[PDB]
């Protein structure tokens, strides 16, 4: 179905046998040794808990996005009551739970499982403090400045390869090297936990998906790094040589850290800054380790980018902007046909209408550079009365984000995410105007799919206030505000 709010706005954008075979033994010993480490790594300072059924209740109420009766699920104490029945099975070592009922037993395993290994996503032990690589809690606005500093170390290209079908390329042993968390756990907790594993072994939900993902993709970008400098080899694949055993203890140790901030890591997306191109042949592990690169021949060495601001992550690339006072942005940026395209698609008046208010306002807050998106934000804003609460997923690639769903007004929270809250922004001065939030660069705009320049769209700026009455007009009487002129 279609968005019929961002329809009538975007007129311009009309017209447009199995597999994962165990690795071998030598293959398998790294893994084994780097996915130790990195475990003992990620266990530095935090301790593992349980995480609460206050927390879980907290958890369901915000962002991001069922959840209709998931709210509705979790005040019924009937709910609760088989939750309790079912994790006094998981406590045995026992399972089965895992209309109402059938609804129920669904939302209780994620309980169960945000109880049980919650801690990883809750307590951010894939953050970037506590895991060097990872990026879990950043926003697209925190991301480029993460690619930046990245891009920082010296050394070869930056790397971005993706896997052909990450899930369906992890083996038994990444799944083993995964459960070691059950070594960090005691009492109730590690019987509970074990439970959740041991679901897998018979499917987890994103909660931990992303965790144990991130994990592993950390410690196959580990190996690949160990294989460019020559610590391990071709002949090292099907056995482990001579004593490279110790030489693989000592590397991670000493190095382990150092090299875990040259990576960005989200899943199954990465990008890594090697210490030099031999990266880019260094194929036998990671080929032997399953993880197949998409889109090119099994032995063909990778290619990289030398521009932090071209390398592609997490569906965009990040470009430097400087604003009207002479500080530096860094924003995110994909084509603009993507982004008006997934506002088009609708997932009733008023739900629909809440959506493409959340379309808008997340273009004003992460895409306010590009030209078209900035109009139509407005646009979209004028039509939708001002007490609407933007509703609905808009964030498809999972990140984290959120903080345009709100009825607080949208320069505000912009110099929040951008200024105040910005870790990269020293100078913390406000931005008292709109006009004063920068635009990309015409040329820029218009390479990333901007339609600015054209005509068709030229009359769509001109016009666009009887676009705006009609979508008024539809939606019926309210108070609608104009936002057009602060353009
Ligand atoms: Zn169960
Ligand atoms: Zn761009």
């Amino acid at each position: 179905l279609v968005n019929g709010v961002v329809r009538l706005l975007s007129k311009p954008w009309d017209t447009i046998d199995t597999k994962a075979p165990e690795p071998p033994e030598g293959v398998k010993y790294v893994l084994n040794e780097t996915t130790n480490w990195l475990w003992a790594f990620l266990a530095r300072e935090k301790r593992p808990r349980m995480c609460s059924r206050e927390e879980f209740i907290r958890k369901v109420n915000s962002n991001a996005a069922q959840w209709r009766s998931a709210r509705e699920a979790v005040e019924d104490p009937k709910f609760w009551e088989m939750v309790d029945e079912e994790r006094e099975a998981h406590l045995r070592g026992e399972c089965h739970t895992c209309s109402r009922a059938i609804w129920f037993m669904w939302l209780g395993a994620r309980f169960l499982e945000f109880e049980a290994l919650g801690f990883l996503n809750e307590d951010h032990w894939l953050g970037r403090k506590n895991s060097g690589g990872g990026v879990e809690g950043l926003g697209l606005q925190k991301l480029g400045y993460i690619l930046r500093e990245v891009g920082t170390r010296p050394g070869g290209r930056i790397y971005a390869d993706d896997t052909a079908g990450w899930d369906t390329r992890i083996t038994r042993a990444d799944l083993e090297n995964e459960a070691k968390v059950l070594e960090l756990l005691d009492g109730e907790h590690r019987r509970l936990a074990r439970a959740i594993i041991e679901l897998t072994y018979r499917g987890s939900g994103q909660v931990v998906t992303y965790a144990l993902n991130t994990f592993t993709n950390l410690a196959v970008q580990l190996v690949r790094m160990m294989e460019g400098e020559g610590v391990i080899g071709p002949d090292d694949v099907e056995k482990l040589t001579k004593g490279k055993g110790p030489k693989v203890r000592t590397w991670l140790s000493e190095n382990g850290e150092e090299r875990l901030s040259r990576m960005a890591v989200s899943g199954d997306d990465c990008v890594v800054k090697p210490l030099d191109d031999r990266f880019a042949t260094s194929l036998h592990f990671l080929n032997a380790m399953s993880k197949v690169r998409k889109d090119i021949q099994e032995w063909k060495p990778s290619t990289g980018w030398y521009d932090w601001q071209q390398v592609p992550f997490c569906s965009n690339h990040f470009t430097e902007l400087i604003m009207k006072d002479g500080r530096t942005l860094v924003t995110p940026c994909r084509g603009q046909d993507e982004l008006v395209g997934r506002a088009r698609i609708s997932p009733n008046v008023r739900d629909t209408a809440c959506l493409a208010k959340s379309y808008a306002q997340m273009w004003l807050l992460l895409y306010f550079h590009r030209r078209d998106l900035r109009l139509m934000a407005n646009a979209i804003c004028s039509a939708v009365p001002v007490n609407w609460v933007p509703t609905g997923r808009t964030t498809w690639s999972i990140h984290a984000g959120g903080e345009w769903m709100t009825t607080e007004d949208m320069l505000e929270v912009w110099n929040r995410v951008w200024i105040e809250e910005n870790e990269w922004m020293e100078d913390k001065t406000p931005v008292e105007k709109w006009s004063d939030v920068p635009y990309s660069g015409k040329r820029e705009d218009i390479w990333c799919g901007s339609l600015i320049g054209t005509r068709a769209r030229a009359t769509w700026a001109e016009n666009i206030q009887v676009a705006i009455n009609q979508v008024r007009s539809i939606i019926g009487d309210e108070k609608y505000v104009d936002y057009m002129s602060s353009l």
